[PDB]
């Protein structure tokens, strides 16, 4: 039951609700910090931020779960790339050429999980 | 093409990225203020910031839209209402028993558009 609608005109520049990602890691994700808002605990190191450009979208991820969050990375349609953060620790899945739309999940002193919405391509 | 995957465990408490929601608003809607991410411009008077609990998001939307934004107003599976802020200009349109996933859309020294990426039920 997923979908889209457009209100609005023509102009402005593009943005998405989903505008920056940094993380604290460790041995695992310690947090996933999304527009600059806290999603996990203290521990581990701050990465720093990396802010999409109008019309820069993630498109490919690879992901380290478990009970946890182990690791993160991901690139982007333009070329960018954000990690490898965290640890060896977990299973490998990927995501690969999408546009993720929204990035959910579930943290406590961790980054427990995490929910990704995306378009396939 | 739109989906999404689950990562990680059951654990944690779960949170959305799309956290909270403010706006500047006049005869428009200046800006929209996503996680308290600037998009728009500097006019208008600043509302109140909405955060998310636990579980709880959009459930009812109505906007006024035109060349821009003229206004907005939202009410949450929780019971809790946003809005309406803005003018009477533009036409309405509605999202009615929803659960809104992200907010993108485009922005200048107005909010000139929005795209919801939501699921119907
Ligand atoms: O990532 C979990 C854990 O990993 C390492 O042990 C350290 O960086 C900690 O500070 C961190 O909390
Ligand atoms: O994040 C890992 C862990 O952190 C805290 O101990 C609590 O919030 C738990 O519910 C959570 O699973
Ligand atoms: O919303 C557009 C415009 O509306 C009103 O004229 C005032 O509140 C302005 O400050 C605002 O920029
Ligand atoms: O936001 C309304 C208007 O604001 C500015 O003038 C520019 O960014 C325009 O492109 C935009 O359409």
């Amino acid at each position: 039951g997923l979908t889209h609608r457009k209100f609005g005109g023509s102009g402005g520049s593009p943005f998405s609700g989903l505008s920056s990602i940094a993380v604290r890691s460790g041995s695992f994700l310690d947090a996933i910090i999304i527009d600059g808002v806290h999603h996990g605990g203290s521990g581990g190191n701050l990465s720093p931020t990396f802010t999409f450009g109008s019309g820069e979208y993630i498109s490919n991820m690879t992901i380290r779960s478990g009970d946890f969050i182990d690791n993160i990375s991901f690139e982007t349609n333009m070329g960018r790339r954000f990690g490898p953060y965290g640890g060896s620790g977990g299973s490998a899945n990927t995501l690969s050429n999408v546009k993720v739309i929204q990035i959910n999940g579930s943290a406590g002193d961790f980054l427990d999980s995490l929910d990704i919405y995306y378009e396939q391509y």
